[PDB]
């Protein structure tokens, strides 16, 4: 319902009472309610009702345990998943079920394992066609679907994995050159081309969802259901500025966050860390980028893949297929130019 | 290939030196021999080559994931076996899977459960087609297939079972009257006429493969691969002369299988308790029928059914559908009858 506002007190009349509480407690200032009352009612509309819900693939080219039999024909292989993979490790478990890391004992390679109650879920057949889906789906950038296993009413399903940890604990324990994060960015561009060609909007890019390999492969995850074999409220620093005005957008938003992620990996740090998620959103909504720490070191070729990635205007960022294009990529080190980074940075986590 | 016998001196000529091993070790004496050189020459022949062997119903009216998949598809219910059922107990393992008891916690009501790696047999097809076969041959005197879960590369196959044990442990442990012994005849005869008219023939119908309910009810074990769930070289004193003669046999097997059972449960124990096996199966193939220890107690309507079990010829000898009209089965008590002994029989076990 509509609300307004009395631009010389810089109070809004006739809001809910939720955007009024969260008002109270956003830390946006008067001035900054009356220098924009319109990014600020956008930026209380989607933290109200922003519950991050979930993402299936649906696109395929009260249910029955015949009709499950079924639909789990071309994908359930016959095998012990207890007896096939060893060094299981409880990564995380929530409603959407429950999530390990471990190896293929025959490979010596390493994988993830999601685990689904086909009893406790009614979305059942969303689960099953989601796998069917990722099944067919298959990219070298991002995590495939591996395998999957019956266990009675659970679903294990089995996907890539690397023993190389996040991008995150690279950025954070160790220092990149540009060589090496345009080799990081050339492989997300790469993933980002086919996902958008497949009519796959990620949604969040960022270092947390990019798995590195020992060699220095870069991969993925958080694109699906089956694909989000991540531990992971908190300030949604990596959105794009359509998405937190609550606007209608398309897949030039994971090319904004790949550049969020860009600054995240030559800064150590993501921005808004210690920010009011409320106060974040807002500065999202006006500002667009964040403001960078030490800006005057950024090569100009770095900075001009920077502007095209987190321009505002969307017709003017750039699209996934022809940021590859971009100069910035050629300044690329091979990959394996990762790999004493991520020794530096496994060796800094212990714990 | 042909062997030969010297009357006089006593000897077989030209035998294989096993059946002369057998022969040495069988205690049958060279009177025995002479009296009918025939039949032992053919139990020399049936001990030398019954490995028991395995039986499958494949009456249905090199495999890949997807095939198994796809026959699974009408018999696996999604479920927990380790959920549905509590007060497991492992009663055997072999090559044919491992076996267990358990009670349903929804029904309260006792079950079998056979529990089958699909990888580690070759035979996967036998096994799915005899499941799919016992999903569809239904009575109420046999144990019937419940229920099926699969549990990675276990197929668990859930049959029915009776709390009120064997009918070995009521013979052994109590006496029956002939008004009880008609009563289990009846319920025996029932199931072999449905199984003799679905073209199976059970080979093993004994006390042990005899199953009670506390309420008294009576169901048949072990006539077909998922039907074996009794745990069990020794005596085969259960056969008939046309089996233990290597000679063509057919469902009238059952009813001398039955006659023993019915002298069984007069009697306490079995014929050839102590008897040398070899020795067992030559008194079976000459003399038919065992001697009773006091045959003098037993009426004559009893006797005559016995006899119509026990005829040595197959013609002459009862099929199920004419024995079920035998007017012994007329003095039939009440099933509820057996409950006292039952009982008594589980209170004496203990152990």
């Amino acid at each position: 319902i509509h609300v307004g506002f009395d631009a010389v007190t810089g109070e809004f009349t006739g809001m809910p009472e939720q955007w009024a509480r969260l008002l109270q407690t956003s830390n946006i200032t008067k001035l900054e309610q009356k220098k924009n009352p319109q990014a600020v009612l956008d930026v209380l509309k989607f933290y109200d009702s922003n519950t991050v819900k979930q993402k299936y693939l649906s696109f395929t080219p009260k249910m029955t345990d015949e009709e499950i039999m079924e639909k789990l024909r071309t994908i359930v292989s016959i095998g012990d998943p207890k007896k096939k993979y060893t060094r299981y490790e409880k990564i995380g478990q929530g409603a959407s079920g429950t999530v390990f890391t471990a190896t293929d004992v025959a490979l010596g390679q390493e994988v993830a394992i999601r685990q689904i109650n086909l009893q406790k879920q009614p979305k059942k057949e969303l689960i099953i066609n989601e796998i069917l889906v990722m099944k067919e789906l298959k990219n070298p950038n991002i995590v495939n679907f591996l395998d999957s296993y019956l266990v009675g009413d659970e679903l294990f399903v089995v996907m890539e994995y690397l023993a190389g940890g996040s991008l995150t604990d690279v950025v954070t324990e160790t220092c990149m050159d540009e060589a090496q994060i345009a080799a990081v960015c050339r492989e997300c561009l790469q993933a980002l081309e086919f996902l958008h060609a497949n009519q796959v909007i990620h949604r969040d890019i960022k270092s947390d969802n990019v798995l590195l390999g020992m060699e220095g492969s870069v991969k993925l995850t958080d694109f699906g259901f089956c694909a989000q074999i991540t531990p992971e409220v908190g300030t949604p620093y990596w959105m794009a500025p359509e998405v937190v005005t609550r606007k209608a957008y398309g897949p030039k938003v994971d090319i904004w966050s790949l550049g969020i992620m860009a600054i995240e990996m030559v800064e150590g740090e993501p921005p808004y860390l210690n920010e009011n998620p409320l106060r974040a959103l807002y500065l999202i909504a006006t500002n667009g980028t964040p403001e960078l720490q030490n800006p005057e070191k950024l090569s100009p070729i770095f900075r001009d893949f920077l502007n095209r990635c987190l321009e505002m205007d969307v017709e003017k960022r750039g699209s996934a297929k022809e940021l590859l294009q971009h100069p910035f990529l050629k300044l690329a080190k091979p990959l394996s130019s990762l790999t004493p980074l991520i020794m530096a940075a496994k060796e800094a986590m212990k714990s």
